[PDB]
């Protein structure tokens, strides 16, 4: 074949985010029986239903059996085959149970894109399947030059937003790309003015940015309990890189991961400092902001094109008796959010 004109990182870039056997990977993790449900049979419509029983089981949850329970947390079973043996799985009784599950399933519409774009299409010898499959996420990728200003800040960025409490590995930027996915700018044009729009990260786990990258980032389902999420059914981000960067699930066994940040336009901030499950914002109000113990310093802002970058050291915020540690932002419409940047990091496991 031909092969390939791309740069180096993003032919590595590429490879690493369509790799089947990571998908697989993945699966086995959240012990998902390959066998009974393998990746080429993953559908969204069996996704989907199991959402739903999962409603059924939040239901159950928050109105008090065991009796009941079991059949519930039977039927889950039975519309995602598990790794049980001739088992008795475990039961689904409790919130933990209901968000730990609904975080796999919003995992599995990620995977299940990334396969669909690799099966999909069309077949020719004679071209790079580096080229073919760039192809196939209609998102131009372009490397930063480690030299920029925009490099410079971004590196900052990631700097000075490691949080104490997650010391037990360090990051490395290896690559910078300048993404941009085909009609998100459009999208985004009723936003792109919004008084409070910040530039903030949003981790993943590499097996999600095929679908990331083809689909931007969005909100789960209506079948999906909105019980399974903290600030119930938004996008997520953080403005500490250490918070973000947990949610790439690296390890010793695997300790490249990847990164993004977006543009998010936050308008009018309804403030939180505990669990709420909703779907929709009250009148007036653009997202959530979860309020954490620490923020980054305020008075260190910096803008780059017009939009705050939050890249100073944490300092306390002031805020007293919360849920959380450091700040979330969440928004409820997918048009909000301009995808901007993909880093591509190492992490040093100090452990
Ligand atoms: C700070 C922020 O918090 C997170 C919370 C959850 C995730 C995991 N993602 C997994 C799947 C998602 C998804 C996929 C497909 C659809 Cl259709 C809807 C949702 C979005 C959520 C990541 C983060 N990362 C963060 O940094």
């Amino acid at each position: 074949h031909m092969k390939s004109k791309l740069p180096k990182p993003v032919q590595d870039l590429i490879k690493m985010i369509f790799d089947v056997e990571s998908m697989k990977k993945a699966m086995v993790e959240y012990e998902i029986d390959l066998q009974k449900m393998p990746l080429g049979k993953l559908s969204k419509r069996q996704i989907q239903a199991a959402y739903s029983i999962l409603s059924e089981v939040q239901q159950a949850v928050s109105q008090g059996s065991d009796s009941q329970i079991l059949d519930l947390s039977n039927r889950f079973y039975t519309l995602i085959p598990h790794d049980f043996g001739m088992k008795k799985p475990p039961l689904l009784n409790n919130a933990d149970s209901v968000q730990a599950k609904a975080e796999m399933l919003d995992n599995l519409l990620d995977i299940e894109v990334a396969y669909s774009l690799l099966r999909g299409g069309s077949d020719d010898s004679s071209k790079d399947p580096i080229d073919v499959n760039y192809e196939k996420l209609k998102t131009d990728i372009k490397v930063v030059d480690r030299d920029s200003e925009e490099a410079e800040i971004i590196r900052k960025y990631v700097k000075n937003t490691h949080a104490t409490t997650h010391n037990a590995y360090d990051l490395e930027v290896i690559d910078i790309f300048k993404i941009e996915r085909e009609g998100e700018c459009q999208r985004y044009k009723p936003f792109k003015q919004l008084h409070n729009r910040r530039l903030l990260w949003h981790g993943s786990r590499t097996t999600n940015f095929a679908g990331i990258l083809s689909q931007g980032l969005r909100i789960a389902p209506p079948e999906a309990p909105v019980t399974g999420y903290m600030f119930g059914k938004g996008i997520y981000f953080a403005d500490m890189v250490s918070k973000s960067a947990n949610y790439c699930h690296t390890s010793q066994g695997d300790p490249i991961g990847l990164i993004l940040l977006g543009e998010v336009a936050l308008g009018n901030m309804y403030e939180l400092k505990h669990a709420s499950h909703i779907s929709k914002l009250p009148k007036g109000k653009h997202s959530v902001k979860g309020l954490g113990k620490t923020t980054p310093d305020p008075s260190a802002n910096i803008s780059l094109d017009g939009v705050d970058v939050p890249l100073g050291t944490g300092i306390s915020s002031g805020v007293n008796d919360t849920s959380l540690l450091y700040n979330e932002y969440i928004v409820y419409d997918i048009a909000q959010v301009n995808l901007k940047y993909l880093l591509k990091l190492k992490f040093n496991f100090k452990t």
